[PDB]
Parts: C-alpha cells; structure tokens; sequence
C-alpha cells in the first residue's frame, strides 16, 4: 500500500514537481490509461507539463517495474500498476470499474479441489464479471 | 457425441487454403503442450515432414493468426509465443512443476461466486478462475 512516487524514489528514480503530478494522475486513474489521457489530466493540474515529459516519466516508471505496458497490434499502449498484493476482483462491466473482494470460503474450496487433484494450492486468481441486478 | 472440430477444419472453414504441409503445422499447433514459438513449431513439424521449411511455418502461423485461430504474445525483445483461441473456457488448475493445465468445474464455487456478485448488487455473467498448484508434499 505504497504510493507510486514512494515506489519510484525507493527504486532509485529522480523525482520532481512535474514527475510527482504524473505519478498521482497515474495512481488515481480509474482506467488503464494511455499517454494521451495521462497528459490531458496532468495539464489540468500543471499547465506547464509537456507531452514529452509525460512520455519520458511513464517510460522511467516502466523501467522501474512499477507499471506494465500492454501493447496492441497497432502499436498503441495502455498501462497498469504492477500490484504488490493481489486480490480477487469483481468487475462492474457497465461502469468498467473493479471491486476488490476476499472469500476465505471460496479459498478453502479451491484448496480442496487442488488437493483432490494431487496438489497443494500456492496461489489463485479469481475474476468475476457482473451486470446490475 | 459430436465430432470435435480440429484446427485444420476451422482453418478450412475460415477460407484458408490448406496443403498437407499446412495440416501438419495445424496439428502440431493444436497438440502443443506449451504456448509455442515459431522455432518449436518448425522443429516439431520438420520431424513429421522433412520438406517443411521455416518460411512455410512462419507464413502458415501468420495465416492462422489472420483467421483469429491463434493469438500472439510479444515479448520486449520482439520474440513471440502463440496460444489457440478457446471455445473451451472452464476454470484451470496449473501444475507449476510441469506447466500442465488441468480443467475443472465446481458448482459449489459457482454458487458462492453468484452470492458474492448478488451481495454487491450484480448478476454474474462470467468468471475466470486460475489455481496454481505444487505437487502434494
């Protein structure tokens, strides 16, 4: 549960007023943003930030393994934070929003299933996709 | 029971001109244990039909990709691995020691997932569950 700027500072990255704005925009993003969204939001905060600065800062965060790049066939990219703690997710498809949840009850069933098949469960990923009732 | 549709049959259905060499490559792709790269597809295909060239394997793979039968995963260094697109969906248990995918279904887990969805005000329309296992100690 550390901020993006903290992670950056810890991993040997030079920080500044503009790079911290970018980090916050990127931390606060509802979506998985591209560089165009990151720039548009950052210039609302600091009108002096250039598109070159946004791009440069994003690349450095990627270098540090704080964010992961997802490339599309056409060469455009979207970014996600690389999580320290991994949770099950319930996706609100209508709003494109993620809801964190935990279910020790399901986890115990998963352990039983794994065991019946010859395995000790060491990790899991569960995503649920929902529409309003 | 229905006759399962093979990768080469799907390729044909999607307008791809199949040749014996392309069928060999289709079968190698469908039967691959891992998510293969072009190198592995070539090494395995040439053991079936010694006349198959690397150029042919590459060309054929791109055509399967064009047909939406396989999807490509690119790495930072430009290398790629491929996976078939599933009509089989399921939940999966991964044997980490071997890379084996074990399919399973759990009505009990499904009931709890629906309940979690419901309690957050949602109807569940889909789910993805991956379990990661090591051999029992």
């Amino acid at each position: 549960a550390k901020t993006l700027e903290e992670l950056a500072t810890e991993r040997g990255m030079r920080m500044t007023e503009q790079r911290r704005v970018i980090a916050r925009i990127l931390e606060d993003s509802e979506d998985h943003p591209d560089v165009e969204e990151l720039y548009r939001r950052s210039v609302k905060v600091d009108a002096k930030i250039s598109i070159s600065t946004v791009y440069r800062t994003v690349k450095l965060f990627e270098d540090a393994g704080i964010i992961a790049r997802h490339d599309f066939r056409d060469g455009r990219s979207r970014y996600e934070t690389v999580p320290e703690e991994h949770h099950d997710h319930l996706i609100d498809l209508k709003t494109g929003t993620v809801i964190e949840f935990r279910s020790p009850e399901i986890e115990a069933l998963q352990e039983r299933i794994a065991r019946e098949h010859g395995f000790r469960l060491v990790d899991h990923r569960l995503e649920l996709y929902g529409v309003p009732l």
